[PDB]
RNA sequence: GCCCGGAUGGUGGAAUCGGUAGACACAAGGGAUCCCUCGGCGUUCGCGCUGUGCGGGUUCAAGUCCCGCUCCGGGUACC
């Protein structure tokens, strides 16, 4: 062995040991229980950030644990990469979006390698290739037949391709119960993002207008609350007022250009309930998009109704008491929860669900309501007037009839070779390219490319059969590996991708590709990692913020920044620990750390320093603490194989102080593997390591015995660090002299024999507070354990003229002497 | 507003089952890369008092469980 450890010499061998033997590469194989480990594919943006690193050495920790468990294990990496920042890049470069793209991908790719993330590169994937992005064309193409797809003018105001994802709400919404291992907080913004609403539709007639006006309500019980309508912008009878009305007119322009504004529309609707008449105004919050585009305003009860209504002095009118039996106080603001009915006629004193239902009857028998399901959840816009991305196979022939690309014109290949008059889309500026011909009798082609969530919604699908085609996916293979089993991202994409890869798994299983209902079973969103924030104000009163690696900090008694500089002598003020930004100056970029440290102590630290899910604080001195655990443990392994071969170890012989060792060694085991598998609390695994490798260190290694327990305990060790700091580890197990690879060595499991006790830890209690912690046999009888508490001084001075009231006794546990 | 966390030393945090609080690490500081000291106050060095945001409550026993409070972090809404 080397007696320096030396990451530089190490990690490229490993690394490249791992390419030749194809290590991490796995097949379909039905005698060996799967595992799909799989974390966020990166975008190529150019290089790696933090973000990555810590999101990639999480899912490749399980992927190695899980392998080690005996395990068939797949973890896949990929590239999503179509998408904007590389069209403003090509742009501000001499070069195209393209090439910038496959250089970025082949950067960030050597740097995966550098951590010694463990994939499976025969199945890596760049969803820009016409090998892959061929497949959703196709998919496509097929939706459009089956009825889900769709083209329409709409706002963002322009034509555009639509898929139905309304067609699957209610699935989408219910299959949330199946998602246990799903965190609470991704699956309630799914269930707001849905949004389904039960309510009733209400109808009113109006004074000098022709047709009737609908609103949609979602508390008809407090329909004797309602002073006013409210209308969109966009609404029809809006739209007819504004032709006798120079005012409103203005109003449904400056609808365009972006808290409540509105115009009245000189409308009288009549209410149902009371023949009372009531005026219809035009304002800025009522969606038109949504439910009828009106609303029934309830000021005494919902908060944009009160403001609107406070600032044009219209009537605000209680109808629901409050909380206590009592008339609410409005003076300020709308009373909002459900209560108890009054000034309301035949519904007084009738309670939420009760008037709800009454007031809906009624209505419904009037033939001016009905009860109505609306949904927050709109369909999905798919088209982008952008160049960087799959081009969309659909065609307009010239008599004006649009379908689909046919099946011998796909892949619609979007072209490499451009030049960027970074303004106009090289499909859509050359005019030849559109120009196509289906079925003799020429055709233009869609010009508009696919919103870049396209490839991401079905990239974890088509890792399972990458280079197959005859087909999207193969079924046997997809079947085989899916659902994935973690699924490892931030929080941040809950209510797009989070949703659109559930949904098109859902759209596959429905064209028989896949024969589950969701995609993914445990989702890991892992949390940010956080640096320091500097700045100094300069003279002209403008924040200047410094990175921290430039800061120099100077602590005080106890530690403490009290003040810092940079080196130009600028006073710094410390903002604490900060999402790291450009704007805050203070990015660490993980390629200096890895160079800097080696990649087992940048990944030993993430893995270390805070829960997986909890925010991580980067400091460079936990760093170098990780840095030098590893030379304790480097240093440890040298001393011991300098000594040579072990004797085998004999169980039977050892000592009481060599048996506790032992147990510690098997406990650590034990606690090491429920840390990792079941809890996931990868930070106290860690942890109970460095406890474990603290007691090692101190143990003799001279007797054939000691050294056989070492031997034992470092094999153990190595193991159980292995998913964390995989190169030191396998180098370690040749060292050592372990069997074959360390990357197919069993996960070391703890000894039941060897965590038996012979003595315990009994704490002693007088009253309930400590007084005495006694070493008694493991069996002793509670009479013995009460004998021998009282022969403690620090307890019988506990007892001194007081007297035994009753005790409580839990085996080998504790007593507590109540007293006296 | 709403949902969701959290509060324990100088700092980051542990404590799963109510029963040895503060593991492990950093920051120290100090001593000839490591062994050590390290929650606060006092020490005769064995401990003693005190202590997990503030109020209660249950319990022989609360960081842990229940009821208020006060604070902090991060998401999010004219649906
Ligand atoms: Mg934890
Ligand atoms: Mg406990």
């Amino acid at each position: 062995m080397q007696e320096q450890y030396r990451p530089e010499e190490i990690e490229s061998k490993v690394q490249l040991h791992w390419d030749e033997k194809r290590t991490f590469e796995v097949t379909e194989d039905e005698s060996k229980e799967k595992y799909y480990c799989l974390s966020m594919l990166p975008y190529p943006s150019g290089r790696l950030h933090m973000g990555h690193v810590r999101n990639y050495t999480i899912g490749d920790v399980i992927a190695r644990y899980q392998r080690m468990l005996g395990k068939n294990v797949l973890q896949p990496i990929g590239w999503d990469a179509f998408g904007l920042p590389a069209e403003g890049a090509a742009v501000k470069n001499n070069t195209a979006p393209a090439p910038w793209t496959y250089d970025n991908i082949a950067y960030m790719k050597n740097q995966l390698k550098m951590l010694g993330f463990g994939y499976d590169w025969s199945r890596e994937l760049a969803t820009c290739t016409p090998e892959y992005y061929r497949w959703e064309q196709k998919f496509f193409t097929e939706l459009y037949k089956k009825g889900l797809v769709y083209k329409k003018t709409s706002a963002v105001e322009i034509p555009q391709w639509f898929i139905k994802i309304t067609a699957y709400a209610d699935e989408l919404l219910n299959d949330l119960d199946k998602l246990d291992h799903w965190p609470d907080t991704v699956k309630t913004m799914q269930r707001n993002w849905i949004g389904r609403s039960e309510g009733v539709e209400i109808t009113f007639n109006v004074n000098d207008y022709d047709n009737t006006l609908t609103v949609y309500t979602t508390r008809p019980d407090t329909f004797m609350g309602c002073t006013y309508l409210a209308v969109a912008a966009g609404h029809p009878l809006a739209q007819k007022a504004a032709e006798n009305n120079p005012e409103l007119a203005a109003f449904i322009d400056e609808c365009r250009n972006t808290e409540k504004k509105g115009v009245d529309t000189g409308f009288k609707a009549v209410h149902p309930l009371t023949g009372e008449e009531i005026p219809v105004w035009a304002a800025n919050f009522v969606l038109m998009e949504y439910g009828t585009g009106a609303v029934m305003a309830v000021p005494g009860h919902d908060q944009r109704d009160y403001e609107f209504a406070s600032k044009y002095g219209l009537n605000i009118k209680p109808v629901i008491l409050a909380a206590d039996g009592s008339e609410p106080d409005l003076s300020q603001q709308a009373l909002t929860e459900k209560g108890v009915l009054f000034n309301s006629g035949e519904f007084n004193g009738l309670d939420h669900e009760a008037a709800f239902n009454a007031i809906a009857d009624k209505l419904t028998a009037m033939g001016v309501g009905e009860r109505k399901v609306n949904y927050r959840l709109r369909d999905w816009g798919v088209s982008r007037q952008r160049y960087w991305g799959a081009p969309i196979p659909m065609v307009t022939l010239e008599d004006g009839t649009v379908m689909p690309t046919p099946d011998d014109q796909l892949p619609v290949i979007l072209p490499e070779d451009v030049v960027m008059d970074g303004i106009t889309s090289p499909i859509k500026a050359d005019p030849e390219w559109a120009k196509t011909t289906v079925n003799g009798m020429p055709a233009l082609r869609e010009t508009d490319t696919f919103d870049t969530f396209m490839e991401s919604s079905w990239y974890y699908a088509r890792y399972t059969c990458p280079q197959y085609k005859e087909g999207m996916l193969d079924s046997e293979a997809a079947n085989y590996w899916l659902p994935v089993d973690i699924y490892i991202g931030g929080i941040e994409h809950a209510i797009m991708h989070l949703l659109y890869f559930r949904f098109f798994h859902k759209l596959m299983r429905d064209a028989g590709m896949v024969n589950s209902d969701e995609p993914a079973k445990q989702l890991l969103c892992q949390g940010m990692v956080l640096a320091d924030a500097f700045y100094y104000v300069g003279e002209n009163g403008e924040r200047n913020w410094v990175s921290p690696v430039d800061a120099i900090v100077e602590r005080d008694e106890k530690g403490r920044i009290v003040k810092a500089k940079d080196a130009a002598g600028h006073e710094l003020v410390y903002t604490g620990m900060s999402k790291m930004s450009k704007s805050k100056n203070n990015g660490i970029d993980p390629q200096v750390m890895v160079e800097r440290y080696g990649a087992d102590t940048v990944r030993l630290f993430m893995m270390f320093a805070s829960p997986a899910d909890m925010t991580l604080e980067w400091q460079e001195s936990g760093v170098e603490g990780a840095n030098r655990f590893l030379k304790r443990v480097w240093k440890l392994v040298y001393e011991h194989t300098a000594k040579g071969d072990v004797a085998a170890l004999n169980v039977d012989a050892l000592t009481e102080n060599q048996k506790a060792l032992r147990r510690d060694v098997h406990k650590t085991i034990a606690k090491v593997t429920d840390d990792i598998g079941r809890r996931q609390t990868f930070n106290t695994a860690i942890a109970a390591i460095m406890e474990l490798m603290n007691k090692l260190a101190k143990a003799p290694t001279d007797g054939e015995q000691d050294r056989a327990l070492m031997q034992e305990a470092l094999l153990a060790v190595v193991r159980m660090l292995n998913p964390f700091t995989p190169h030191i580890c396998f180098t370690l197990w040749q060292e050592l002299k372990g069997e074959g690879d360390i990357d197919n060595a069993p996960w070391p499991v703890a000894d039941e024999k060897a965590m038996v006790e012979d003595s315990t830890l009994v704490v002693v209690q007088v009253n309930g507070k400590v007084r005495a912690k006694i070493t008694v046999p493991v069996d002793a009888t509670e009479e013995q354990v009460r004998e021998r508490a009282g022969q403690e001084h620090l307890v019988a001075k506990y007892l001194d003229g007081v007297t035994v009231r009753k005790v409580i006794y839990v085996p080998g546990k504790l007593l507590n002497l109540v007293v006296g």
